[PDB]
């Protein structure tokens, strides 16, 4: 599926927040026209092409631009550079948490921009009010935002379902860190396993009575909330509370 929406590539473009001295990774680079729009505003671009006959036409198409490099390799194995940069991708659905797993885990990003498929940005960026795991787990770390939706009809082959852009930051300044943010880690884990029938059985296990009570009456959460739907802002006061 290729985007040719001029308008669309042009707001992927801008949601980068990209700036001369940032360089830029980009997997499925396709026609290569969102390419040349990034490469209008970073240091450079690193376009990766796992098929070789693509990459070659790719490669000659953006010569005119000193910028742009083409990759003949599957960014999936692709280290990060040991500098800031920004990733920006449109993705194959069958692949798409592992990308959303290689800008987590890359300690120098600033931001991912991707396109993806509707449903999965939504549930990622808690956009109808249900919230991935995933999600509330590196909140501390990254924020996740919801930024668009992307009908079928602007790409070409069209597709079944309708596409978004997502774009996650790393926060300059992490919410937790150390030991607190892996104690945050813990009681998130713990609290989406379901043991004992709700959220409060599940804190239960680990924090007395009286503290449960507390945090949850200042996190705003009832004792039987549906965990998928309590707020990353709830989570973290829910911990602030446990964590005293």
């Amino acid at each position: 599926n290729f985007l040719r929406d001029r308008k669309t590539i042009a707001r992927i473009a801008e949601t980068a927040e990209l700036r001369p001295d940032l360089p830029v990774l980009e997997a499925g680079p396709g026609e290569g026209l969102l390419t040349r729009e990034l490469a209008d505003r970073a240091r450079q671009v690193t376009s990766y092409e796992i098929d070789p006959r693509l990459a070659k036409s790719l490669r000659e198409k953006l010569s005119g631009h000193p910028n742009i490099e083409v990759v003949n390799a599957d960014f999936l194995t692709a280290e990060p550079p040991p500098e800031p940069f920004a990733f920006v991708g449109a993705i194959p659905y069958g692949i798409t948490s592992a990308i959303v797993d290689w800008c987590l885990e890359a300690p120098t990003i600033e931001t991912a921009t991707m396109v993806t498929q509707l449903e999965f940005a939504r549930k990622r960026t808690g956009d109808y009010g249900r919230w991935s795991r995933l999600t509330v787990m590196t909140w501390p770390l990254f924020e996740w935002e919801f930024v668009e939706k992307v009908d079928r009809r602007l790409f070409k082959p069209v597709p079944k379902v309708d596409s978004a852009i997502m774009r996650l930051r790393r926060r300059a300044e992490p919410l937790l860190e150390g030991a607190a943010l892996e104690r945050y880690e813990s009681m998130v884990e713990l609290c989406f396993t379901g043991v004992g029938g709700n959220i409060q059985a599940s804190l239960l296990r680990k924090y007395p009575r009286r503290r449960v009570e507390a945090a949850l009456d200042h996190a705003g959460v009832g004792g039987g909330a549906v965990v998928a739907y309590v707020r990353p802002e709830q989570w973290l006061r829910l911990f602030e509370r446990l964590d005293q």
